[PDB]
């Protein structure tokens, strides 16, 4: 049974920085795809970044550079850095396994099929 819960969302001022965790259970980290995904207000859910099993990490064109995931093995957590955080990366962030995948390796960023998914997290970054 796959659990993933998000926490460390809050409200930030443009130019500042957050740090998001996704406590994982049911699931080594290691052997899958994490994903950050995130949805704005009215808007779609779209992919932010993601890590295959060798750790490498993917990010949209939009975060690239300013955001990183990383990942800490012995709590089977999953970590979004957000530095330089603007006022359009304001939007709940969801964390996901792609858990229906055999293979370490990643999907494209904006593929959310083959997940399972936490419940979300809040970001606010006001101007």
């Amino acid at each position: 049974d796959v659990q993933l819960q998000e926490s460390g969302g809050g409200s930030v001022q443009a130019g500042g920085s957050l740090r998001l965790s996704c406590v994982v259970s049911g699931l080594t980290i290691s052997n899958y795809c994490m994903r950050w995904f995130r949805q704005a207000p009215g808007k779609g859910r779209e992919g932010v970044a993601s890590i295959n099993s060798a750790g490498t990490t993917y990010y949209a064109d939009s975060v690239k550079g300013r955001f990183t995931m990383s990942r800490d093995n012995a709590k089977n957590t999953v970590y979004l850095d957000m530095n330089s955080l603007k006022p359009e990366d304001t939007a709940i962030y969801y964390c996901a396994s792609s858990t229906r995948v055999w293979g370490g390796y990643c999907g494209g960023l904006d593929d959310a099929t083959n997940n399972d998914w936490g419940q979300g997290t809040q970001v606010t970054v006001s101007s």
